[PDB]
């Protein structure tokens, strides 16, 4: 292993992707807390100067509009002058966070079933390459599918992902069943203040959607010369059991629908995964 | 996975310790989605009846009446005509669960960890304490142990290696403290069995009365071992070791001296990390 | 005040607690130049008779044996006839201190931290009372939290120690994060000679274990009931912030596991009062 | 604490006077520990590498040769190339401390206290001398002067009030002499700036060259005051009181007259205790 990498508390690392933006709020107030260095081009003002703010003069009038159903289903799409925006809500650490993804518009055997799972997942990414990791005893990730377009720069990529993927990681794929890494070449936008104060370290970012990445595995899609990343857990019986990663030679946005279309396929295939037997 | 027990879904069990109670609710009207079988004993009315049922109407008028701190401050102590409790709130699957356990009446390296280990022994009274640090390997080496003099667990220093799952070990890192009151006690389980919205039991990561793996109450039990109580060491946000205490019967070990405990993870945890940078 | 004693030099009073024997001596012969009046009872000579001798034929022959990681560490515990024992070894005034102490045989928010403090304190000593002081910028300490047993004799001494603890205390306490009274109704052991040759004063006591104790706070805790009393300094950067005080009605033996168990818990505190700004 | 700079831990301020050289060393292969930046024009090497090594190849021969009456008596005069030194040694944190300076070549209660004052005066050559005597709020009250012919820091009867703080009374009463000499002078950097086995900078309480509070330094510049020379006067081993020598620039005092200056002080400290018994 890299003993050195494999405790990183990728959890804690106080960055974003930087195709979105950030924000996080305690209390009744809702108190500005935590916000990401990028938020002016979004929102108007400086980082410092938003917090401290409560959310009703701080986020777009257009968020604002749609903050009911924000809350009561945790996602809601929104149209700023910017363009077109998905707003993502969560608790963590006692704040409410929230995350702004830049969205379209809406205007007007065992391998043979993970083979089709491989085939219909590149069918809703349209990503080049797509690969399905099962994970044995060791917690070692094997290569048991993969659907590609015809001739590629990432061969077969078969290698496993062996003495590799730390168990941070794995507890991150289990509580999240999707995870996206817009571009491998852009840059982490760090979140402000560099620790919570409240806290003494930076905001959990578990169950955040523009968690920035552990700069190895960044390093490691980088040199594949992978831009897009979209990974799914295939979970069963509540358990981590395989992987499906997605990668693109260049940013591809997938779009809503078919990213909760790939949840659900998630969902389908863990029922079968453990029906099988019970 | 790591066997036939170790892809086990710790976190599902559908059950909770039986000297406490647990309530989950969602929505603005408060509806209970979930109750523990044992809860006639402290709130009045069958399990199966108080689903459906708002909280106001559910939960014991001390209780409510300290709702306020209990939402502000997560924990409250309240006194009921069953006794002292402990009231504590979480979100959990989207449900805000509330779990009651009772509580008494309120009106080198080496070296650093064997003070951790008697100084947790003095703040429990629990006959056994055990400091493990975790490996590359996530193997548990004993490092320290501090216990009363003439032993049944006598110098229990060998290892948790093919041991501890990583579904035990992500709940340490997420929890920092875990206490199994009596080994010997049974489960209670959580109704209905699964729940309705969720299609699997509700998600007890982060309960304080999550019940325990059949398989590590039987090895507690087969060493004699009534009560247990864990603290999680991180380092850095990141599990770095385990202090075990072990006792052969039941010893509550009451709040005062569990927040002492939680206090000392996170000095030591300064003290881990501060020694680099 | 009682400037009539908050000038007293208690560093230099001349005497010990009379649980434990001292010794002193300079030079590389190790001539005994200090002796406390109670040393016969556990070296078998008188102590005018002791005087001069070097140390080789005047400490029992468990402690000589001991004498390598005595001087290393200095400490070590050592079994003699009389039972178990801590020699403890420090440097003063150019002597080689040695003191011995009865020892059990070894054989086969910022006041939510101080109360976890007090009362970790108090399960780790046993005393019936412990308080910790903070002192504000007048140096009156004032009772921040209080751990005690059920039932109390000496109620709720929420007293400040007010226009009270002397600068020369103040100044030891910085200098020894522990400190131990083993009965106030002892009787202090005067040290031999009484003013040291080379010195023209008594022998410097500030890092002495043994340190007898002002006579006017061995009556505050008499007219207390108190038997026991075992002090911690609480630093912040290096610079006295507080103490905890622990009251016990009757001498009750700690033991050094864990005595050295509550100094790491003032250093690890020292961290936590510090590291909360930078 | 007594403000916002009487909290200060100046026994740990981690630098020296630059007019010196400070060297840190423990066990007995006398191993490095600390150095003061400043050490390659005396020594030869740089001081991150004269980090680790034993001093018999890290001190001038001329040093190591005095080792026997440096250890013995604690001071010892030696001649380098660089010109004539004082070593001085002592042991704090479990180091031993040697310190390295520059020298000279060798081949009524009132009435006591201004007699004093003239005396000092002499002996130092320094502008002005005062003699402070601590009231029972550890306030010093100005009880004798003596200065030559037309001052700038003329008549400066000025108390210490809320003043002294309690750390710099604690090394007043545990040194005898202090000398600041050149406030105009900048501090240099002990290394490494935490001592490994300590968590902290070197506790230097008893040490010659220990830097000055950055406050205090500043409030001596802005009086034009240069050097700046105290003797400690106890009575009963108590600190009772302070003389404060002044001079506009530096001003070597040497060693003669300086021994000359502590003497006084013993002497003076039986003239204020046997005046009682
Ligand atoms: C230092 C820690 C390591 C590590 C971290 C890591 N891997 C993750 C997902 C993942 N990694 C791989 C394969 C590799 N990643 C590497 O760095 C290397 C070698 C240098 C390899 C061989 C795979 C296949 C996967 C699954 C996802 C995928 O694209 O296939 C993650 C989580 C990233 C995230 O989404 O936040 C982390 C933190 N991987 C290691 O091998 C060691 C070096
Ligand atoms: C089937 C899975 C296994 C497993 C589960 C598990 N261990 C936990 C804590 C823990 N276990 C041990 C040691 C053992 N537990 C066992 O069942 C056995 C062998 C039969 C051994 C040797 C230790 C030392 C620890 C640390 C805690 C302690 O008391 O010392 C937990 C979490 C329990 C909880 O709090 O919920 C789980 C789920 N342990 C395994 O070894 C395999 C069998
Ligand atoms: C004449 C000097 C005084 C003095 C000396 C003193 N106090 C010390 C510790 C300490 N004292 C108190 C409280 C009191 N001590 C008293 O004598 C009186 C009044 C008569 C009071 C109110 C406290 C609270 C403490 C802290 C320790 C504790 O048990 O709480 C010491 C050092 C003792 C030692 O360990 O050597 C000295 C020398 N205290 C004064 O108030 C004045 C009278
Ligand atoms: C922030 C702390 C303070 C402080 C520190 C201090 N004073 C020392 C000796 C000393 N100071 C004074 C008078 C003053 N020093 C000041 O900074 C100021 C105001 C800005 C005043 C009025 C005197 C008279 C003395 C006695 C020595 C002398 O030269 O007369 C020392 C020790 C210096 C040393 O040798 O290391 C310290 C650390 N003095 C304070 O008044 C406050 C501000």
């Amino acid at each position: 292993d890299l003993s050195q990498c494999d405790r990183e508390p990728i959890h804690l690392l106080g960055g974003i992707q930087s195709h979105g933006v950030l924000l996080a709020f305690r209390g009744p107030d809702r108190l500005l807390e935590v916000v990401s260095a990028n938020a002016q081009a979004l929102l108007g003002r400086p980082p410092e100067t938003l917090l401290g703010q409560p959310v009703g003069r701080v986020l777009p009038a257009e968020v604002l509009a749609q903050w009911e159903p924000l809350v009561a289903r945790g996602s809601v799409r929104v149209v700023l002058p910017a363009g077109a925006y998905r707003a993502l809500l969560h608790e963590s650490d006692g704040l409410t966070v929230l995350e702004l993804e830049p969205a379209e518009l809406q205007p007007d055997g065992t391998q043979a079933l993970l083979q089709t799972a491989a085939d219909t997942v590149r069918a809703l990414t349209g990503f080049d390459r797509v690969m399905v990791y099962r994970f044995d005893a060791d917690w070692h990730g094997e290569v048991l599918a993969e659907s590609k377009r015809g001739g590629m720069d990432g061969f077969l990529g078969m290698h496993f992902p062996a003495t590799d993927i730390p168990v941070q990681a794995r507890a991150l794929y289990t509580r999240n069943p999707l995870r996206l890494i817009a571009d491998a070449r852009a840059r982490p936008v760090p979140l402000l203040p560099p620790v919570v104060p409240a806290l003494g370290r930076p905001l959990d970012l578990s169950n955040s959607a523009l968690r920035s990445v552990s700069p190895v595995h960044l390093e490691y899609l980088r040199n594949m010369g992978v831009g897009a990343s979209f990974s799914l857990s295939l979970l069963k019986e509540g358990v981590l059991w395989g992987l499906i990663a997605c990668h693109h030679l260049e940013p591809l946005h997938i779009s809503h629908e078919r990213r909760r279309a790939c949840e659900v396929l998630t969902q389908l295939l863990a029922l079968q995964l453990s029906a099988e037997e019970r």
